[PDB]
DNA sequence: ATAAAATCACCCGCACAGATTTTTTAAAACGCGCCACGGGATTTTTAAACCGGTATTTAACGGTGTATGAATCCCGTTTTATCTTCCTTTCACTTTCTTTCTCCAGT
């Protein structure tokens, strides 16, 4: 209801492996067809 | 190299609150002087003590029915004891400027 236990072990693997997977699949990594990053492609 | 979140100076007019800065004014002070007042030595008069006596006026005493003084419990007020601090100060160190001493190539 208004308050549930939770342990802190799966809030912090859950917010990390979110937080990693994202900035490894949408941020810093090029494609290797065109070389570009979502930013580049998004201003062309 | 992509993301998340932040910070400061000045220009132009106008109205007002607060902080210096002159300017004026009433109190305190100084010097000189004179006459109002108090001391000393006589006259005069009256306030209060003393004898009466009488005629009131007060305070001590015995019942009822309260209003308040000491005790307890709190909370804002002011004192006092107790921490940190920025400017003064020198001072050994470092840095930076000024003069001097050679080198030294050229003729």
């Amino acid at each position: 209801r208004e308050i549930t236990p939770v342990n802190i072990e799966e809030e912090l693997k859950s917010s990390y492996l979110d937080y990693a997977m994202s900035v490894i699949v949408g941020r810093a990594l090029p494609d290797v067809r065109d070389g570009l990053k979502p930013v580049h492609r998004r201003v062309l």
